[PDB]
C-alpha cells in the first residue's frame, strides 16, 4: 500500500509517552509498506544529518515502549531558524528519498515544521541551482508532507484535549503531593507546591482539583485586588475548622492582575506574616518531565502516531499540513495553522490583559473545573434550606474514585441546603437501615483513597424492597444516587420497574456508573478504570521484564472484567502483548495454532519473549490452563510457558488523578441534575417521580455528559453477559493486532 | 505478665515508619498485659494532657502500618524544655498512673525524654509540695523508665545502622532521580539534586552510590582546594565518552575544607560557566519525610517497638535509660547517653575541621562506601595488565540486582587490569560458548534495571561438562564469578567436585547469592530478595484495601519462594497478615480451624477483613484450593473467601536502593577477593586452584563479609528443598504471629 | 475390543493436528445413523494434553454437532475374579518356574552350600513368540526402559493399524 518514505523526530521539551508514539509511527508505517527513517536529536540532527538519519526496522523501536523521555535525543537547533539551514535539511531528505516527515513536540517545532513544508520548492530549486542534486531528482521529490504530534505536559496546544505526555505528568504530580500530605498533616504545616506549565494554568488546576489544595494560582484566572486578605481569611478559616494541613498549588507562570509574576517566595512569605503557620515551599521541577508513562498516554500516543502515518500517506500537497488531536474522546485531525494560531491568539489575549476573551478562547471547560474546584475547596454558607433529603449508595465491586464521587455529591448536596444522608453497604445497608446523615467535615480527606469508605455490596433490592421501602419512607428520603457498576444499574432498573406497586419508590434516582471492567451502558469510560488498566500494565510490565531475563518464554496473563473485554485489550495495547482473547472476538483452535506459530516465528528474533492477555470470562472452554498446555506443547523446543493470574490488584491502590477528578465532576454534576428534577417533581406539598426521565444514567458520552434514561437502556443492555450492546472501543483492536507482528 | 502503664509518643521529624512502631509498641503492651496510652503532639501535648491523653485498644492502631509520618502528630514544644512544663507533663502521666515512656524521635526528642527521667523523682517532690497529689501516689510511681526509638530520615545517630525511616527517603529519592534520569538523557543535561540530611551525608552518598552519580559533596568529606577544576574534568571526560548524561547529588549540609556551605547554585554557575552543558537544579524537599514506608521500615519498626516494649517491662530503676538499635544484622539494646554522647562528638569533630577523626568515630563502613563510589564513578587508567581472565556468568532465576552486580564486577576487573569476559544464558551458555569480551562503557546504565542483561537459566554444568571444559580452556579463563541463587551454588560444587576429572577446573569461583527466595547458603540476605518483598507487600496493601471494601471478605495470597517460607513471614510482617504458612512450621488440619474461628472471631469487631499467606510449597496436600474451600465452608455467613496468586510480579520491576548498593558492593568485594586469591594460586607459569578455599560464597553473615567455601557449606546445605538447614529468620515468626490477634 | 474410534499412547506421538483431525472425523460420523463416539486415552499418554484438554477441545470444535463427556477408568480395571486364562496362565508359570528354580538349585550347589553367582541364575519367566523362556535378570536390562518402566521393543504395535482401519 505504499511505496515512499517517512521521517519521524521528536522536538522540544520532552514529554513520556513520546517512545510509544515513535513506536506506533515506526509500526504503522511499515506496515503500509512504508520505509521509515529515526531522525536523531530532532531539528538538530535533520539539519546535521549523515549518522543522524537511519532506516528503522521492526525490532529498532522494541522494547521502548515502557521509557519516558525519547530514545532519539530532540535536541533544539538554532540553525534551522536560518535558510541555509533549512536547505541543508532538505538536502539531507533528499539524499535519503525522505519525502514525509512527522514531528512530536509543541507549538514551536510544529511552526518550523510548515515554514519547511512552505518553502520545500524554493529549497529544492537552490539545492538545483548550486548543483547538489539533479532535475529528475527534484521533481520526484518536489513536494513535503507534515504531519504533527503535540508531545507536551503543558497542555496548551489549542486543538487538542491532551497533549502526549501530560496524564503522565499529573501522575508525577500527584505521587508528590501523596508524598507531601503525609508530613504536612503530621506536622500540621502549609506548603506552597510549584507545579510546572508555561504559561498555562492545566496541571495547578487539575492537580488541586485531585488534591483538594485550598488555595491556586492560575495565569488563567488570575487573583483579584487585595487577594491577600480574602486567602488569610480562607486558610485560617480551614486551619480552624479541623483541617489539619493546607495545600497551597501555584503554577510556574501565575500571574496578579497586573500581569505581574506572583512568586512561591511570596505567597509563604505571606502566609508566614499574617498567619504565623509553619510552612515549606517545593518546586517539583523536572521530575514532571519524566519517569514511566502512564496507561492513557500509551494508548493516546499509539493512536495518534497511527493517524499520523494515515495522515502522511493519504495526504495530497494541495492539503494543508496537519496535527491529530482529541475532540470528544476520538482521533479527530486538524489543520495546523489554524491551531498554531488560535494558541498564539489566546496567548496574546492573555498578554493584554483580557482574561475573559482568553477564557473565552481555550474552552469552557477549563471555566467549570474553575468553578467545581472554587465550589468545592470551603463551604459557602447555604440558604435554601429545602426540605428535600438524599441517600447515596455504593453498590457493585469497590473501585478507585468511588470515595472521590461521594465526597463531591455529599459537599455540593450540603451546600444545596440538602439533608444528605449516605449508606453503608448499599442497597443492603438501605434493607438493613444503616442509614447515617453525613455533613461537610464528615467525607474530608476522601477524594485521595482508594476502595470504598461506606462499603459496597452485589445484592440488588427487590429481594428486600419491603425493607428498602420502609426506610425510605422513615427517613424521608427524596432521591438516590447510586455509585457503582452494573449491579447499581439494575438496582435502580428494579425500583423503577416497581414503582407500579410502590409508590415511595416514586422517587428520583441517578447511576453514577463507578466499576473496573466499564461495563456500565449509557458512558464510554466508568469511573475506576483508569487505574485498573494502570494497575495492570505496571503488572504486565514487570512480567515481561521477568520473561525477557529468562530467555524464550511466553506469559499468559488472566485479567478481570467479566464479558468485557476492555480491560484487557486497552492494557494489551499498553503493553504491546502480541494477543489479547476477548469474548467479543469469538476465537477457535485455529487462531491459537495461528497466534502460537507467530510466536514460534518472533523466538528466532532478537526479541525473544511474549505475552498474550485472557479476559477471565473470553470462552467457555480454553481456559487460561487450556492455553498454557497448548502453547507449552506446540512450542516445545522453541519457548516455555508460565501463567499469570492478576486477581483482585487490577482493583488498584490509591485512584488516578484522573479518577479523583472524574469522579469529582461526576459527582458535581449528578447533584445538581439530581436538585433540578427533585425541585421540578415537587408539586401539592409532596415530591412524585414516575416518569422514567426521573430514573438516569450520568455518563461521558462521545462528547460530553448526558442523562440516559435508565429504561432507555434497556434496549441496549445484555443482562445475561452483564454489558451493553455495541461498545465503542471495539475499533482498539484493530490498532492492537497491528502493533504485534 | 504485667500490672503497669506504658506511654508512647513520636516527636522531632517525622519519617515514614513511625505508624509501624506505634501499632508494634501498642499491640505488644496489650499482650504482655500492660496498660498503653497514646499521647498526641509528642512533648506539647505529654505537657498539656487532657484529651492529649487517651488509652487504646487492639484498633486503635489498626489500619495505620502502610501509612507514612504518624496518626498522632509529634509537634515540636518549647514548654518541655522549662522545669515547668516538665513538672507538667509529670503530673499528667502520675494522673493516668503512666510510670513507663516510648520516645520515637532524634537526638534531641530523646535527651530531653532522658533529662524528664533523671529528675521525675524531684518533680514529684515538686508536686507533693504544692499539693497536686498524695504521698502515697508519688511513692507509687517514684521512678519512670525510658525505652529510646530513633525514627529520622538523616541516619546521623551512631549506635544505630539504620534510623527507623531512612530506607524508605532513599525510596523516595530513588523514585525522582529515576524520573530525572529520563529528561536528562533526553536532552543531555547535568543535574544537580539537592537531598535533605541535617548534616549527615548517608543520604547523599547511598543516592549517590546507587545512581551512578558523576559527582558527589558531602559534609564527611569535604572537596579538596581547588575541586572545581578535578569537578570539570570529570563532568567533560564522561560528557565526551558517551555518557549522555551527568547527575550532581549535593546534601543539604555539604561545605568546603574551610567548613563553609557550597550552595546547589553555585555548583550550577561553575558547570554552566566553565563547561557550558545545559543544566538545572532540583531541591527533593519533603517528598523524603513522607509517603508509605518501605519493607524493611515497617519490618524494623516492628521488631524494634517490640523491643522496647520489653525493655521497659525488663527494666529496673538503676538501669539506664536505653534505645533499641541495628548492630550487624539484629536488634541490640544500648544505653540511650553514650549514643547522645557519641553523636555530640561526631557532630564537634566535624565542626572543629577534624574531618579525619569525625570519619573514625562514625565508622568504616561509610569511608569504605565512599571509596567505592569514588572508584566505579569514573575510569581510572589500569597499569597492571595481568595475564589472568575472567568470566561472569547469571544462573537461576533473574532477581533484580544481578546488572548492578555485574556492572559493579566488571568495572572492579578491568581497573584490576584483567581481561573480562561475560556469559550470556549461564553455564548453558558457557557450554554452547556465548562468551564475550566486555569493557567499561559496554556495562554503563546497567545499574538502574532489573531482571538480567546477560540472560539465566537454570541449567547445570554435569550434563554439558566436557563442552564448558573446552570453552575454559579456549578464552583462558582463569576464574568464574557466578551470580545467581541455588543453581549457581549447586553447579559451582559441581565444578569443584569435577576438579580430579578435569584440570581445567583447577579454577578460582566465587558466588553471588541473587535470588528473590533467599535460600543460598552461607548469607543472610540475597540479592534480590528486598525488591521481591517490597512487590509483594504493595499487591497485598491492594488487596486488603479491595477487601476492607468489600466487608467481610478474607484473602488467600499465594506467594514464591520453593520451600523457603523467607518471604511469606517478612512480606505477613510489612502487611499485617493474619497468618502466613511456612514449610518451616508444619501445620495440620487443627491449625487451620483454629485460624478459622480466630477470623470467625475477628469478623464480629469493626476490621471486618482478613489475610493469610500461603508460601507456593508449605504443605503436599493442603494447598490454596484446600484453604479456600476450608474457609469458605467453616466460615459460611460470617464471611466470604477469595484466592489470589502473585506470579512472577514477585520478581519485582526495577531494584531497589537497598538491591543496588548491596549488588554494586558485592560486585566489588567478590572482584577483591577474586584477585587476591588469583594472584595467590599462581606459580610456574600456571593458574593452579585445587584447594576447597579457592571456591566460595560472598555473603553477608551476622556482622560483615565472609567468603564460606562451597564444599563447607555442603553439610549446612538441604538439596532436596534447596535451602539451608538453619536459617535466622525463624524468629520473625513469634513477632509476625504476636501482631495477630 | 469396544470398536473405540481413537485411542491415544505414549508410543504413538499426537500433536494438535491429529485432535483436529479425529474432531473433523468425529463430526463427520455425527453425520450418519451412529451418532456416538468413543476415544481413550491412556493415563501418560501426553505431558500437556490431559483427558481434561482433550474434553474442552471436543465439547469446543464440535460445539452443535455433539456433546462431549469424561470417565476415568480407576482401580476397576484390576478387575475382581480372574478370567479362566488368568487362573490357567498363573497356574502354568508357577509350575514352570518352580522346576526351573529346583534344577537351579540343586545345580549350583557344591561342597555343602548354596553359590549363585552367574547371571544365569536371575531370570524372568515368560511366554515369548513361542513358548516359555528364562531370559536372565542382567540380560533384559539392554532391553528396558526405566524412565517409563517398559521395554524398548514391544510386540502389540502392530494391532494400533487393525485398530485405525476398523474405526472410519
Ligand atoms: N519560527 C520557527 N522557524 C523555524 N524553526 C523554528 C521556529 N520556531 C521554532 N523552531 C524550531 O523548534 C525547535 C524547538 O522549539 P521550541 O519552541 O523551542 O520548544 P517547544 O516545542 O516546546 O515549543 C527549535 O530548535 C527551532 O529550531
Ligand atoms: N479556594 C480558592 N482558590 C483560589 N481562588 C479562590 C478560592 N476561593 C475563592 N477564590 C477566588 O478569590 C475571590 C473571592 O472568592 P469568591 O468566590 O468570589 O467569594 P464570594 O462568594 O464572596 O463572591 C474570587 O475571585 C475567587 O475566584
Ligand atoms: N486519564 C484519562 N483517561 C481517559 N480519558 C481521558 C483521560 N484524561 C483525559 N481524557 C479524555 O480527554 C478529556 C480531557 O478532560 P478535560 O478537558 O480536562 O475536562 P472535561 O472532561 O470536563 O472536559 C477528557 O474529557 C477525556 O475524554
Ligand atoms: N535538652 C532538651 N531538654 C528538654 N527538651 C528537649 C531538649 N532537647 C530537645 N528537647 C525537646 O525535643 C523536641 C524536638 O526535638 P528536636 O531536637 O527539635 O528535633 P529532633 O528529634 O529531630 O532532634 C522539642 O520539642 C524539645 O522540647
Ligand atoms: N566522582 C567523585 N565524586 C566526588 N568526589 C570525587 C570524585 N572523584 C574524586 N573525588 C574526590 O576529588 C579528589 C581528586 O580525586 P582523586 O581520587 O584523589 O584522584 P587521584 O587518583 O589523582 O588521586 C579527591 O579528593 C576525591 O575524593
Ligand atoms: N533495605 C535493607 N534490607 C535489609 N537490610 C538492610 C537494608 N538496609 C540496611 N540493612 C541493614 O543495615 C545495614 C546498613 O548498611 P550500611 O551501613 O549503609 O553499609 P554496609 O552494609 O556496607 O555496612 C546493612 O548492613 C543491613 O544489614
Ligand atoms: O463486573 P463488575 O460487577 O462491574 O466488577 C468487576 C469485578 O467483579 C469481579 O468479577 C470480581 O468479583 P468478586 O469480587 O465477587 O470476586 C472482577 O471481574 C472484577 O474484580
Ligand atoms: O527458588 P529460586 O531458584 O531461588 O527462585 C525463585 C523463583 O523460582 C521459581 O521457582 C519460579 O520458577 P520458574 O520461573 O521456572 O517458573 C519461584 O519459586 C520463584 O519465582
Ligand atoms: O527544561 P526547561 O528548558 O527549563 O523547560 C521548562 C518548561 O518545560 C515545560 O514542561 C514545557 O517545555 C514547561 O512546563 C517549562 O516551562
Ligand atoms: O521540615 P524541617 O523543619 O524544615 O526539617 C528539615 C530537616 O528534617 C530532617 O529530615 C530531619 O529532621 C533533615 O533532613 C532536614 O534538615
Amino acid at each position: 500500500g505504499a511505496g515512499k518514505a517517512i521521517g519521524v523526530l521528536t522536538s522540544g521539551g520532552d514529554a513520556q509517552g513520546m517512545n510509544a508514539a515513535v513506536r506506533a509511527v515506526t509500526r504503522m508505517g511499515i506496515y503500509v509498506g512504508a520505509k521509515v527513517f529515526l531522525i536523531y536529536e530532532g531539528y538538530e540532527g535533520l539539519v546535521e544529518g549523515g549518522e543522524n538519519i537511519k532506516q528503522a526496522n521492526w525490532l529498532s523501536v522494541s522494547n521502548i515502549i515502557q521509557l519516558g523521555g525519547t530514545i532519539i535525543g530532540s535536541a533544539r537547533c538554532k540553525a534551522f531558524t536560518t535558510r541555509e539551514g533549512r536547505r541543508a535539511a532538505a538536502y539531507n531528505l533528499v539524499q535519503h528519498g525522505i519525502t514525509n516527515l512527522c514531528v512530536i513536540g509543541g507549538d514551536g517545532s510544529l511552526t518550523g515544521a510548515n515554514i519547511f513544508r512552505s518553502e520545500w520548492g524554493s529549497l529544492l530549486e537552490e539545492l538545483v541551482a548550486e548543483g547538489k542534486i539533479s532535475e529528475t531528482t527534484a521533481r520526484t521529490y518536489s513536494h513535503l508532507n507534515i504531519a504533527g504530534l503535540v508531545g507536551s505536559i503543558d497542555n496548551d496546544f489549542c486543538g487538542t484535549d491532551m497533549t502526549i505526555g501530560t496524564d503522565s505528568a499529573l501522575h508525577r504530580i500527584m505521587e508528590v503531593i501523596d508524598a507531601i500530605t503525609t508530613t504536612a498533616q503530621s506536622h500540621q504545616r502549609t506548603f506552597v507546591l510549584e507545579v510546572m506549565g508555561r504559561h498555562c494554568g492545566y496541571l495547578a488546576l487539575v492537580s488541586a482539583l485531585a488534591s483538594g489544595a485550598d488555595w491556586l494560582f492560575i495565569p488563567e484566572a488570575p487573583p483579584e485586588d487585595g487577594w491577600e486578605n480574602f486567602m488569610c481569611e480562607r486558610l485560617g478559616e480551614t486551619r480552624s475548622r479541623g483541617s489539619r494541613l493546607n495545600i497551597i498549588i501555584i503554577a510556574e507562570g501565575a500571574i496578579d492582575r497586573n500581569g505581574k509574576p506572583i512568586s512561591s517566595s511570596y505567597v509563604k512569605d505571606l502566609v508566614v506574616q499574617r498567619l504565623g503557620f509553619d510552612t515549606r515551599v517545593t518546586v517539583l521541577g523536572h521530575v514532571q518531565r519524566g519517569g514511566t508513562p502512564s496507561a492513557f498516554d500509551r494508548i493516546l500516543s499509539s493512536k495518534m502516531g497511527m493517524e499520523a502515518v494515515m495522515a502522511l500517506l493519504e495526504a495530497t500537497p494541495d492539503t494543508p499540513a496537519c496535527v491529530v488531536t482529541l475532540s470528544g474522546n476520538q482521533s479527530v485531525r486538524l489543520p495546523l495553522m489554524e491551531c498554531v494560531q488560535m494558541t498564539k491568539e489566546v496567548q496574546k489575549a492573555m498578554d493584554d490583559k483580557r482574561f475573559d476573551e482568553a477564557t473565552q478562547l481555550r474552552g469552557g471547560s477549563f471555566e467549570n473545573n474553575w468553578n467545581i474546584y472554587k465550589l468545592l475547596a470551603h463551604q459557602k454558607p447555604p440558604k435554601e434550606k429545602s426540605n428535600f433529603s438524599l441517600a447515596i449508595l455504593n453498590v457493585g465491586a469497590p473501585a478507585a474514585g468511588m470515595n472521590a464521587a461521594v465526597r463531591s455529591a455529599v459537599r455540593t448536596g450540603i451546600s444545596h441546603g440538602h439533608t444528605v444522608y449516605v449508606v453503608h453497604d448499599g442497597f443492603e445497608g438501605l434493607a438493613k437501615g444503616q442509614v447515617q446523615e453525613v455533613g461537610w467535615h464528615d467525607v474530608a480527606g476522601w477524594l485521595g483513597r482508594g476502595g470504598s469508605m461506606l462499603g459496597t455490596k452485589r445484592t440488588l433490592p427487590k429481594g428486600q424492597l419491603e425493607s428498602i421501602v420502609e426506610n425510605i419512607r422513615i427517613y424521608g428520603i427524596h432521591a438516590l444516587l447510586v455509585v457503582g457498576g452494573f449491579e447499581a444499574y439494575e438496582g435502580v432498573l428494579q425500583l423503577v420497574e416497581a414503582r407500579g406497586r410502590y409508590e415511595e419508590l416514586c422517587i428520583v434516582m441517578c447511576v453514577i456508573p463507578a466499576t473496573i471492567s466499564n461495563n456500565v451502558p449509557g458512558t464510554d469510560f466508568s469511573l475506576g478504570s483508569d487505574t485498573a488498566v494502570n494497575a495492570a500494565m505496571e503488572s504486565c510490565d514487570r512480567i515481561k521484564q521477568s520473561a525477557s531475563g529468562t530467555k524464550r518464554r511466553v506469559f499468559i496473563v488472566e485479567t478481570m472484567g467479566g464479558y468485557c473485554g476492555y480491560l484487557a485489550t486497552v492494557t494489551g495495547i499498553a503493553v504491546g502483548a502480541d494477543a489479547a482473547y476477548v469474548f467479543e472476538d469469538p476465537f477457535n483452535i485455529h487462531d491459537l495454532k495461528v497466534n502460537v506459530e507467530h510466536m514460534t516465528e518472533k523466538m528466532k528474533t532478537d526479541i525473544q519473549r511474549g505475552l498474550v492477555l485472557r479476559n477471565e470470562k473470553c470462552h467457555d472452554y480454553y481456559t487460561t490452563e487450556f492455553l498454557y498446555n497448548l502453547y507449552s506443547s506446540e512450542g516445545k523446543g522453541v519457548f516455555d510457558c508460565r501463567t499469570n493470574v492478576l486477581g483482585h490488584l487490577q482493583q488498584g491502590g490509591a485512584p488516578t488523578p484522573f479518577d479523583r477528578n472524574y469522579g469529582t465532576k461526576l459527582g458535581v454534576k449528578a447533584m445538581l441534575w439530581l436538585s433540578e428534577k427533585l425541585r421540578e417533581v415537587y408539586r401539592k406539598g409532596r415530591v412524585f417521580a414516575n416518569a422514567p426521565d426521573s430514573a438516569c444514567v450520568i455518563g461521558l458520552k462521545k462528547k460530553a455528559v448526558a442523562f440516559s434514561p435508565v429504561t432507555e437502556l434497556k434496549k441496549d443492555t445484555d443482562f445475561e453477559h452483564r454489558m451493553p450492546r455495541e461498545q465503542w472501543w471495539l475499533s482498539l483492536r484493530l490498532m492492537l493486532k497491528m502493533l504485534a507482528q
